[PDB]
């Protein structure tokens, strides 16, 4: 029966990173402070987290709390608040006007200063036994140790933190004093909260475990649920003991688990078929992911993703061209295969030039409905630009539901080196906001899924830019959603990763026409990400 | 109260008998000593599973609120009828205290251990006696009937067998002021008919990771930032419901979504919508047709559209003199004087759907010229794929022909439509622009579930899932108050279609092939003033 259990003890904590091909690990966030201070300047966002966890209470959970502590010791007012404990430092930081912590028991730990030494109405204690003295005697709900690293590190050790609120500023600033590394033996990460943007960094907020290393509407629930097949003579031979990790997490709010989630859903649950190739698939028809643009940039953290060749393939695209030759010369290879004389000759192309891909994603774009010549030919004021259009729709009639572009010519398919997977983009501008739908045919989960989030999430931001709107939502649509079979191993070690707050992309805001954009006009700050897969 | 008190249930199905719809609809319960229906075996499993099922860890609470009043099983109590209606080899039903009424027939009588008692009341002693979970009234007419009546019911666990049969014995209409409706199950099909189970009520005139859940809310809307400007009061019966599993709720959900949460914008037509973007509903056709029943809606026209589709056709006139009207508007002199289509017929509607799905890439002239094999004849080339080549990522039938868009009377809100099949079974994606959830969205459901259907039919396959994505959503401003007294309607268990099985050509439906059966609504609702 631990003490920290009984008591209620949590720590929460803030960690940027500090100033250290580059590896990543959970000590990656661990700068706490500066010179007696916080790294950064405000992070409101943090501070309102803060605020949340450290006021919230819960007046119906106290009787058994009370009942607990009391039993525990073998045995005033009633206004239930939560107690906080600072190290002086801690203490010293906060600025006169919020002190007290409003709404919140402040206890004080030090040496140098005794209760003579403060106005304020704060408990001041020598030592920690004496905290665990007081909270034996006081009525509260939880206890927060707010730290000071000295008091974070003595906390630990003393093994009197049931749970970390640990929050991770995905930014770097000078700091003097650091969060002490967490054994993961002794401590579990439980729940990832959502990502957000505040003040010019992301974030978000993960919880650490101590590891032990009407009702009568409680029960219609499993009446209803009477049919349902899975008694576990598992649909898909993939195992439980496998995700160990993925299942373990309570609350999977980073929106990498909406990717994530798919995966698991198509292992456990998926169709097996034979596709075009002979290789097999797990496969499952239909799914929306919604990825928040204003928060973040949905770069995959589970891998490590490299965007040079999608950024030179989105910018290929919308310069109207189909000359594979152009990316091979940047060393990009996306294309290569789908345009060799082997894969042209079997698309029955026999008069296609190599890496000529035809009528293609760029040709519908900028001339859909002009006769296709080839890869070199000026395709000037001939087809519509679509792109043109799509730009004019949302500048000049933005609440317009006619605002597609469609790579799906069905004149042209068999002309393509492939038909194309990204269909369709849809365009909704609401209060000064562009958000984006795109409808993929045909997804590839494991290999082109996580680069496709990233072409139509870059794309969203340069529209919305040129379009003189803020980026919101990059809505993806997964029609035949597949896992090739030999990708699955790579995906069960992935899905025991967790993901790491998203990074953020800057697009050089000089640029006001779609059609003006260069590669070094694209920055990701901030990829915080696990090592590469290779999926095979 | 006893009933709250003593936790007693009724068990019932009840199908319809041998024109306006409402709970009474159905009443059916027995036929000549046996039940109306032959064998419905997903309500015989529904009708173990809540009958044997006991919670261990809260019988604590029922020796407590029974006896603080004055391995463990569930008392049930059947008519001498129901219980002869039974046959021999399942009684007395295993894993449960059996029980009945009875003024006659006592216990030297009767063959196994089994209880019996003779007055209403006298049930009363025995449960207060007994050790027991929950007591299930299994009924008969006369034994419900006097159950209701002494207001001894805390719920009734009701099944709609949506088929008629013939009947000599009901369940009494059920009080409507009296009890309420509070969960509705998922729809299935059992035996050739559609059924749901819904839950009527009586009315009344490991807990940390519980606080983790609220600090990742500490970011959330609160109740003036819950946007809009309609009420909770007003949705109540909506509110008031558990458990919403009955798919219509798809649709349903995704009203509420748009009136609470909905953007305030002024569209095309000065008019005033709520609009949300990106929602995904999935009906499976394999267990009911999703034909919307908080209001009643009407085919025929559909039908013919759809029809008119397979055959190439935008000559608006054909549709006009079969009195099918959707189109009417966008054929007028002066909408196509507005799309700039000086040049148009009235009636000619440009390469529209018909057009693009059999000629996609042919030079449109008129509404009465020959195209046969002129452009790409998708609709062929998509049925070539499913049956040729199911497993193929690439049939899709598209309408969104953007070359064309200026020459139609309007671009398509219908974009494309994807299929799928597994194991002998077609599933259909259909991706929507532009979705009124008004007017628009209901009948959209059943033209492209229908098309599932004759798709599936003429490639052999069985009809699995059709897949409804909604891209800019709207709710127009005036749909709102009847929008409100729709979403506090009880969805009835879906109809089912018939296709005439002899056609196997996607060209040779005619009117008369669609037939759709067990079709229970609410009433009629004009959306607007
Ligand atoms: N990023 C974040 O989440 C947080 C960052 N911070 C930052 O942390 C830094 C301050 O931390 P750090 O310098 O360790 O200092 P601390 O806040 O941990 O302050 C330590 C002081 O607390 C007293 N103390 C600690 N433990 C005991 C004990 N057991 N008994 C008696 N006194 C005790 C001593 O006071 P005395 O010296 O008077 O005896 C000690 O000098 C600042 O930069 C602050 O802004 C603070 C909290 C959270
Ligand atoms: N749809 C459904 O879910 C169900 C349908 N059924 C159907 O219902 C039909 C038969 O039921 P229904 O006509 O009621 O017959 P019941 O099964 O209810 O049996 C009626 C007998 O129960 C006894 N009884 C009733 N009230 C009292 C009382 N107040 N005090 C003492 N004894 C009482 C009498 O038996 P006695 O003769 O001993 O005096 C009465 O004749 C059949 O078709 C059966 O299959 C049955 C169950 C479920
Ligand atoms: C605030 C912070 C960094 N965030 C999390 N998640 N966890 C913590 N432990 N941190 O809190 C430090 C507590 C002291 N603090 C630090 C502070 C804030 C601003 C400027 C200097 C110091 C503070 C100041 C004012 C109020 Cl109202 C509440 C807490
Ligand atoms: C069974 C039925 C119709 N279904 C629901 N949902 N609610 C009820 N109250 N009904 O229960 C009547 C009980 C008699 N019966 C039904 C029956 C069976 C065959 C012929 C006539 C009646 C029966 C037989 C075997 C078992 Cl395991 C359980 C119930
Ligand atoms: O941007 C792309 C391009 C291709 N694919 C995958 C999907 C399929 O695995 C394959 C395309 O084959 P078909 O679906 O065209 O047969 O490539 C993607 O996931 N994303
Ligand atoms: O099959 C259809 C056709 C139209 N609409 C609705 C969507 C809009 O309310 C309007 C179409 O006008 P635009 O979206 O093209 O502006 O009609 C539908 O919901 N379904």
């Amino acid at each position: 029966e631990q003490v920290c259990d009984v008591f209620d003890i949590y720590a929460i904590c803030a960690c940027c990173k500090v100033e250290s091909n580059e590896v990543f690990n959970n000590y990656t966030f661990r700068g706490l402070g500066n010179k007696g201070v916080l790294p950064w300047k405000c992070i409101s966002l943090d501070m309102k987290y803060f605020r949340a966890v450290t006021t919230y209470v819960n007046e119906s959970k106290y009787e058994k709390l009370k009942y607990k502590r009391c039993k525990y010791l073998n045995k005033n007012s009633k206004k239930l608040q939560n107690v906080v404990v600072m190290g002086r430092t801690n203490w010293e930081s906060i600025p006169k006007k919020f002190k007290p912590l409003s709404n919140r028991i402040n206890v004080i730990l030090s040496r140098t200063l005794k209760k003579e030494d403060f106005d304020e109405d704060v408990y001041i204690i020598n030592k920690v036994e004496d905290l665990i003295v007081l909270l034996g005697k006081l009525n509260y709900y939880k206890c927060f140790i707010l730290g000071g690293s000295v008091v974070y590190q003595e906390f630990l050790e003393k093994k009197l933190i049931k749970k970390i609120y640990f929050t991770r500023i995905n930014s770097t600033y000078e700091c003097d004093v650091f969060f002490p590394e967490i054994n993961e033996n002794e401590y579990q990460i439980i729940s990832v909260s959502d990502v957000y943007t505040s003040n010019n960094t992301t974030l978000d907020f993960i919880i650490y475990k101590k590891t032990n290393n009407d009702d009568e509407e409680e029960d219609d629930f499993v009446y209803f649920n009477f049919n349902k097949e899975k008694e576990e003579k598992n649909k898909n031979s993939i195992h439980p003991n496998d995700f160990q990790i993925y299942n373990s997490l309570k609350y999977k709010y980073h929106p990498e688990y909406q990717y994530l989630n798919i995966i698991y859903d198509i292992m456990m649950n998926g169709n097996k078929q034979s596709d075009r190739t002979g290789v097999g698939v797990l496969s499952k028809f239909g799914y929306i992911m919604k990825f928040d643009l204003s928060q973040y940039f949905p770069l995959l953290t589970t891998k490590k993703l490299f965007l040079r060749g999608i950024i030179e393939e989105l910018l290929w695209f919308i310069r109207g061209e189909t000359n594979g030759n152009t990316l091979l010369n940047k060393n990009v290879r996306i294309w290569e295969a789908n345009g060799t004389r082997e894969f042209l000759d079997n698309r029955k192309l026999f008069h296609r030039e190599v890496n000529d891909l035809g009528p293609i994603y760029g040709f519908q774009w900028r001339h859909f409905g002009a006769e296709y010549t080839n890869m070199y030919d000026n395709y000037e004021n001939k087809g519509v630009d679509q792109l043109k259009n799509i730009i004019n729709l949302i500048k000049n009639d933005p609440t317009s539901r006619r605002i597609l572009l469609c790579a799906w010519n069905v004149k042209d398919l068999d002309q393509m080196a492939l038909p194309p997977c990204h269909i369709l983009c849809q365009f909704y501008v609401f209060d000064g906001k562009l958000s984006c739908i795109m409808y993929q045919r045909s997804c590839d989960l494991g290999l082109g899924v996580p680069f496709n989030i990233a072409s139509y999430s870059i794309f969203t931001h340069m529209i919305a830019q040129v379009c003189n709107l803020q980026p919101a939502q990059f809505i993806h649509v997964l029609g035949n959603a597949h896992v090739y079979n030999n990708h699955i191993d790579s995906l069960k070690i992935q899905l025991n990763r967790i993901p790491y707050p998203f990074p953020t992309l800057k697009l050089n805001p000089d640029i006001k026409n779609i059609e003006d954009f260069t590669i070094s006009d694209f920055t990701i700050q901030n990829y915080v990400h696990h090592e590469k897969i290779s999926m095979d």
